[PDB]
């Protein structure tokens, strides 16, 4: 559980980043895919990308960034209370993407990490802490839903 506190250190940052969702969605999968490649290959969309500069010129990796960050945006918004935001996207990922938790661990060091290098006044250690503990819970709701499904593996 975060304090009210905490949550106002995520949601400082995460007001930052929605100034330039497309920008930091695509410098987020960019280091999720070089630090971890097998998680390019759960993309069917993604696997001909081959260098990071074929990535940077994707507009459909773009894209899919937004995606991605938009809705995590509105379960941190949520403050916890994201019970209805997660039960889809747990669902699609456990069953349909096959995305193991770990991997989720991934992205999450990866979001980490670009706001760390787009909002370093923004980002101390006290929002970076906050920020892991955010992400902590969304791991920690969303595998509770794998485990019921059968995936937690
Ligand atoms: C912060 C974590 C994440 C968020 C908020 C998120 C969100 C989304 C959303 C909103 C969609 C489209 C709707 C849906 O299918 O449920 C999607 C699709 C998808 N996601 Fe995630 N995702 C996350 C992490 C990941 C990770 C770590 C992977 C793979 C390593 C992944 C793989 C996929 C795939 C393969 C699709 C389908 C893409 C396509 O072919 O269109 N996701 N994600």
């Amino acid at each position: 559980v975060l304090s009210e506190g905490e949550w106002q250190l995520v949601l400082h940052v995460w007001a930052k980043v929605e100034a330039d969702v497309a920008g930091h969605g695509q410098d987020i999968l960019i280091r999720l895919f070089k630090s971890h490649p097998e998680t390019l290959e759960k993309f069917d969309r993604f696997k001909h990308l081959k260098t990071e500069a074929e990535m940077k010129a994707s507009e459909d990796l773009k894209k899919h960034g937004v995606t991605v960050l938009t809705a995590l945006g509105a379960i941190l918004k949520k403050k916890g209370h994201h019970e209805a935001e997660l039960k889809p996207l747990a669902q699609s990922h456990a069953t349909k993407h096959k995305i193991p938790i770990k991997y989720l661990e991934f992205i999450s060091e990866a979001i980490i990490h670009v706001l760390h290098s787009r909002h370093p006044g923004d980002f101390g250690a006290d929002a970076q802490g906050a920020m892991n503990k955010a992400l902590e819970l969304f791991r920690k709701d969303i595998a509770a839903k794998y485990k019921e499904l059968g995936y937690q593996g």
